[PDB]
């Protein structure tokens, strides 16, 4: 029952399906499309999640982001609560110059993250994203495998097709996850 084109095996998806059925699901309207991307990372689940949970600094693992600035505190000092907004700057030439994104879900216990795009300069509208970090622990002593799942839903512009939009989003998402992998694996190598 593994969704087509995912990148995860049957044994792996069987464990992750509760996390898939809980955090990654969407109601897709005629002018919308959704997708789900998986990334395997060889690194502890805490290290990967520690990078992902930082809403203030997405430019660390996110490929096309030159700089980012977080909006000042509406009465929350030490912790980033859901409802916070950030303003993201993107490299030149891309469909988007800049984006304003809001924190939707941050759960440290269940290791789930999410955010929505409100406004800015870009073609993609109403982009909702959910990122979960999951640990697959072998009963016998094997290497560490952490699986990151990131799903989204987005509106398709009237001039753009569904593939062209989805291919673009999948591309950005995977470059983000490949960087997160590269980063967390280099950090997990030096520590022990
Ligand atoms: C790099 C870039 C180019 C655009 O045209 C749209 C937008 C500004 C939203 C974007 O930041 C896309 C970000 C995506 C798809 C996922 C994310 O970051 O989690």
């Amino acid at each position: 029952e593994v969704p087509a084109g995912l990148g995860l095996t049957a044994a792996e998806y069987a464990e992750l399906q509760p996390t898939v059925e809980a955090y990654h699901r969407y109601a897709v309207g005629p002018g919308q499309c959704s997708s789900l991307v998986a990334q395997r990372i060889e690194a502890p689940a805490a290290a990967v999640w520690a990078i992902v949970r930082r809403f203030d600094c997405p430019q660390v693992y996110k490929h096309f982001i030159r700089s980012c600035a977080l909006r000042p505190d509406p009465d929350a000092g030490d912790e980033l609560r859901p409802g916070r907004l950030r303003e993201v700057s993107v490299i030149s030439g891309l469909p988007a110059s800049t984006s304003t994104e809001r924190l939707d879900l941050l759960d440290d216990a269940r290791r789930a993250f999410g955010f929505t795009i409100t406004g800015g300069e870009h073609r993609l509208a109403n982009y909702r994203s959910v990122t979960t970090v999951s640990e697959l622990a072998p009963a016998a002593p094997a290497k560490i495998c952490t699986v990151v799942l990131e799903s989204y839903v987005v509106d398709v512009p009237e001039g753009n097709s569904e593939e062209d939009t989805r291919l673009f989003a999948d591309t950005v998402v995977r470059l983000n996850l490949q960087k997160l992998k590269s980063l967390a694996e280099a950090n997990a190598t030096s520590a022990a």
